[PDB]
């Protein structure tokens, strides 16, 4: 471990623990340094009450100090072999490419305590309007501009492993990075590969105009724990972009990336003796924190850089002996100047996801630096040449496929579509205890809503989403956070009417519909076909379901009651 980085973090921990510290020769950590040990210390009911099919539905129920020690046996305790170093010469010179494509026309600039503040409003709250929480992050910007970091410590949490870190320190990295995400450096208009900033509504369209493009099949390979996989070269090549930088930015950026990107000090839970807990501190100099303001936009950098590599291996430009040291490298700069923004605009890169419409299909086995990297494909022997699909509307990205769908009047649009159990399984989960019943039916009322503009082609949910509205106040605003996914915009949070959002998403504001006609009424927007509805987890002509449906008005006026009557309701069923 590198004590002279991580030495304050980890001596300021002990002397707030001094009384009960202590090193624990037993610990389990093989791939982590381990520094010592000290003593420790969900139902969205509206959902559920109109969701009672799903109730012995496995892949609905489905989805602690033993929780965080499964994610580090079964995922995070472990360590990516170095690439070679012929494998680091590519991935430097296509990171340095890359990063000066995406600034030719961006520059790099500190966020501000406003802009996260304004973020913050949409007990954090209280934090940033405390004059005691900005004297504490301005206290660690001092220490970071000295050369120094006393408190940028992880705490792991995991169920894929969730790494947290105090808002303070998210502040600091949100000032230094944060332009990468506020100023859409990966949307697709500025790095051709990127997706950032585009909705569930658009991703779809994406992969189509790929289609198009002459070459092979389509691939989209996942790599096994992506984060797991993120290396010490990784984080030095996206470090580069603070060659952009101005000195006192630099100096703010540098010090995330050192202190808590290259170097990690992460609090860990553990099970001890007769019931007790230990909090574990330990360290490390590679993975990708999972969890960190710009987590996304750094992945989806390195995975647009993986790819470039994997189209030139494929594509002969890299040989086997380029592994051990790149030899005449100007054939690499030219490749990327030549051909570099046709092939990021052959992808669709939305962090550890990626499709590739390859010039051919050589990419299926160029493998040697996909795997010298240590970016092993999930699901699939190291070896065996990638299968690729024929039909985009059957390609996996961001954790749903796409499909062509026609209205009434023969029009067409691509929709998003996705397994519903999962997309029923997230909405009945409430985020936090203590939750009333405004909150809760706030939130049931911002999935439901969401349903409507993104998934209304699915039979169960648009019922689902009728009777939720159907419960929940007009008037009362959707709240909370429908999803994690940074391509769920949340034009659904809105007391404006659903068909009104609607037209506006998939009508008036879709350049990928050309005739504006509105469509005036639900009846006109149409549903997948029945067997690709059943395909992706409909419970239709299953007798539980249909007692649910036939039931419906029911259950929607036993919730009203509960909530109160005499609240401003709007009908959405009939
Ligand atoms: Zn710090
Ligand atoms: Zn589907």
């Amino acid at each position: 471990p590198n004590m002279k980085i991580i030495g304050n973090r980890i001596e300021r921990i002990r002397s707030e623990h001094a009384e009960t510290w202590f090193f624990d020769e037993n610990h389990p950590y093989r791939t982590w340094a381990y520094h010592g040990s000290y003593e420790a210390p969900l139902i969205n009911g509206v959902v559920r009450l109109l969701s009672k099919p799903w109730d012995v539905v496995t892949g609905v129920t489905g989805i602690t100090p033993y929780g965080q020690q499964r994610v580090f046996k079964e995922k995070v305790d472990t360590r990516v072999p170095d690439p070679q170093e012929g494998t680091r010469q590519v991935m430097s010179m296509v990171s340095s490419w890359l990063w000066k494509e995406l600034g030719k026309h961006k520059r790099p600039r500190v966020c501000t305590k406003e802009e996260f503040i304004n973020k913050v409003r949409s007990t954090a709250v209280e934090a940033v309007n405390d004059p005691r929480f900005w004297a504490l992050v301005d206290k660690e910007r001092e220490h970071h501009l000295r050369g120094e970091c006393q408190s940028c410590v992880y705490n792991m949490m995991g169920k894929r492993a969730i790494w947290y870190m105090w808002l303070g320190a998210r502040f600091l990295e949100f000032e230094a990075l944060g332009f990468l995400n506020e100023d859409h450096w990966m949307g697709r208009e500025n790095s051709g590969g990127g997706v950032e900033g585009l909705g569930l509504q658009r991703l779809g369209y994406v992969l189509e105009e790929m289609s198009r493009i002459p070459g092979g099949r389509m691939y989209a390979d996942d790599t096994a724990g992506w984060d797991t996989r993120i290396s010490r070269f990784d984080l030095e090549n996206e470090a580069l972009i603070t060659n952009q930088m101005e000195k006192g930015h630099r100096a703010l950026a540098l010090a995330i990336i050192k202190y808590t990107y290259q170097n990690k000090v992460v609090k860990v839970l553990r099970p001890a003796e007769k019931g007790k807990t230990v909090m574990d501190i330990i360290s490390r100099q590679d993975q990708r924190g999972s969890g960190q303001v710009v987590t996304y936009a750094l992945n989806t950098f390195t995975n647009l850089v993986v790819q470039l590599i994997r189209n030139m291996e494929a594509e002969e430009v890299l040989e086997m002996q380029d592994l051990w040291l790149l030899r005449r490298s100007e054939k690499v700069t030219n490749w990327l100047q030549s051909n570099g923004w046709d092939r990021l605009k052959r992808m669709a890169v939305s962090g550890d996801d990626c499709v590739v419409k390859p010039i051919d299909d050589r990419f299926a086995h160029a493998l040697r630096f996909l795997n010298d990297m240590g970016k092993v494909r999930k699901d699939t022997q190291e070896w065996k040449p990638s299968t690729g699909w024929d039909n985009w509307e059957e390609v996996p990205f961001c954790s749903h496929h796409f499909n062509k769908l026609h209205l009434k009047d023969g029009r067409s649009i691509v929709v998003p579509c996705r397994h519903q159990d999962e997309l029923i399984g997230r909405a009945r989960v409430s985020p936090g205890a203590g939750w009333s019943i405004r909150e809760t039916a706030c939130l049931a009322k911002s999935y439901a809503q969401m349903w409507q503009l993104l998934y209304f082609h699915r039979r169960d949910l648009r019922l689902m989403a009728n009777a939720i509205c159907s419960s929940v106040p007009v008037d009362w605003v959707p709240t909370g956070r429908t999803t994690w996914s940074i391509h769920g915009k949340g034009e659904w949070m809105t007391t404006e009417d659903m068909l009104v959002v609607w037209n506006r998403v998939w009508i008036e504001e879709n350049d990928h519909m050309e005739d504006k006609t509105p469509v005036t009424k639900w009846t006109d927007i149409p549903y997948l076909g029945k067997r690709e509805d059943l395909w992706c987890g409909s419970l239709i002509g299953h007798r539980p379901r249909t007692t649910w449906a036939e039931n419906i008005k029911n259950t929607v006026n036993m919730v009203r009651r509960i909530i109160g009557d005499e609240e401003k309701y709007m009908d959405y069923l009939s």
